[PDB]
């Protein structure tokens, strides 16, 4: 063949990244310790929203993709103390990522909330939002985090309690990009 | 020529007084080199190249039932010199977590390559990973954990070291 | 993908009388592709070599009135600190003879797949060492000249400039 | 014993300023000896006798499309010292001719005998022909031609030269 | 269609000459005359190599092609004198194009050598090299000529003899070129 002024660019597959992944696992959320005597009713033990940062393997993989949709999400409380404590706790899951629910009556009211003594561990099967959210931060909180975990004591514990809440997540990140945190 | 050993052996043992051991306190962080296993330590002073077939761990802690803290353990197949946290042990396959009176079983995901026994300039060819056992609670009384192993390996290529 | 064979001298040393007591290391050189003169011009082509057979000879040269002796072996650790008698004796394919006696080493190689160029880790570029040390006390001037008998299957073509 | 090499390698490269290179101007005339091919040059320093199985050439010239001269090339299986003209290259089998921006492919007719590598008193036993690339036009701008090769050979009878 | 910077050269069949020819014929090689009395035993009458120059139609057609391979090659001696001569000759064909074989014993020894009186003509069916040679000259002679014809007298002839050797050749020139002699 003959010779033109400029041959066309033969970049064939450009911007054809992967689309759909499924990440699962289990990772803790937070952990605290309470001395004896402290921790009457209504004392907030842990209140941390489920942003993708607190799940550590997801937060290194949501810096690629744009949108995620939580398929299954369950929680395990696991306090650690012998059976001579005798206080208690209440655990729940509130799908508002707002900043004012600190009472026993709000947490007991939600779907799939548990209450037990400090020597017993329970399991939360919550009522999550099942929508399709965003990953990066913005002005509005209701599009980037599917709720909060609130755990607070209900009695007056005798010895030192030691709770360590966990999280069993599964998610379907999609729409590839890359941001800067 | 070619052998097939089994065994069961102490890796390490540590003791923790009361007050010590908040979350993230490393109790034992040691690589799986042949110098730590006792019966393989005498047998890898003979041969040169081994390849692990099956390898499993048990934690076996020993404390009264009024302790009320806990531990986490795992197996990281990077034998680097920097993973001291909870979240690196969270990610791995075959990790365990329980209270201080309870024994659990680590079923790891090893490399199944073919390694060396002696030391060298590169670390990745002489040890198929690390065991990390770190306390997650804040214990009440003195515990005494004693981690075990269960190793099966197929040593070959005869030589003799001078350590 | 080729297959090369040949035979090549590795090294040579001469030892006067009195010098060369027991444990005096006569020669110690790794099996790097630079030392074999036909393979040194053929490792400059390809990238990966995997040895099939590798045998040695010792062929020392002295009159029959010297009466010392030697020991020879093959260590598949290309490390940089091995100066002893016991590790050479206990390997597979080790020999012991007099300085006018010639033997033949049939060692236990690695049969892995290595790299030709030099690098930071020595365990992927040279599948062994050859250590030779005296065991008696020499009387006359000896002259050792070790050999090699290699066979290898170079592949994945390139061109280095060492 | 017996090998079979392939490859692809630069034979030669020349540069021509403007004004130079009328018809019949020899750009490159070099015999196909093992000293010119790079990868075979290291491999024919080992063995003694080779025999070419397939051997092809490409011209690959590099100039802007405003040059407007041209070249001719060929392959003469006499490795003599006198063929410097257009008409000897005309006769041969597998010759090419194009303008300076166009690459063409020489598919020659070689000897398929069994040759030697080193030098000798007779020239016909050590090189299976010559490549001749000579300009046929009278070019406008600076060209830069870079002829390639594509050799496949079956070296045998091991030795070692001292060049 | 549209107009580029330069249209490609449409030289289609370039360097596609003829490949295989078969030339035959008959042509003399050399001719001599011997006076009476001269020509004892061992006197060389004719010793000329079979280079393609001495065959005249082949030498004008081997200046094109590179390589030739002699398929059939026979010789005829044809002396010319009456039956009152009474000497003799010996003819042969030596596939060395060297330069030292001058005796009766070397010529009689080869395959297809003849010996007869001067009034009788014979025919040589020789043992040629049947290889594939070159046409142009070079340093080594053994690749460019398939042997020599040597004819020498064996008796002491009485009258003037007159021999005229010939050559029936057939050849398959190939691999086209053109040289300068």
């Amino acid at each position: 063949a003959d010779a033109p002024l400029a041959k066309a660019s033969t970049i064939t597959g450009f911007g054809r990244g992967t689309n759909d992944v499924h990440l699962t696992g289990m990772s803790r959320i937070a952990q605290a310790v309470i001395p004896a005597g402290t921790g009457t009713d209504g004392y907030i033990v842990v209140d941390e929203t489920i942003v993708p940062e607190l799940l550590p393997r997801l937060g290194f993989a949501a810096r690629i993709f744009q949108r995620y949709a939580v398929e299954t999400l369950e929680f395990e409380i696991q306090p650690m103390c012998p059976a001579n404590t005798g206080g208690g706790y209440v655990a729940g899951f509130l799908p508002d990522p707002t900043d004012s629910d600190h009472t026993f009556d709000a947490i007991q009211a939600t779907r799939g909330a548990v209450v037990a003594k400090w020597w017993e561990s329970r399991t939360i099967r919550p009522q999550y939002a099942r929508a399709l959210l965003w990953t990066s931060v913005g002005k509005e909180q209701r599009l980037t985090s599917p709720g909060r975990l609130i755990l607070l004591c209900v009695g007056n514990n005798t010895d030192v309690v030691n709770v360590s809440v966990l999280c069993r997540w599964s998610v379907r990140l999609s729409v590839p990009s890359l941001e800067t945190p």
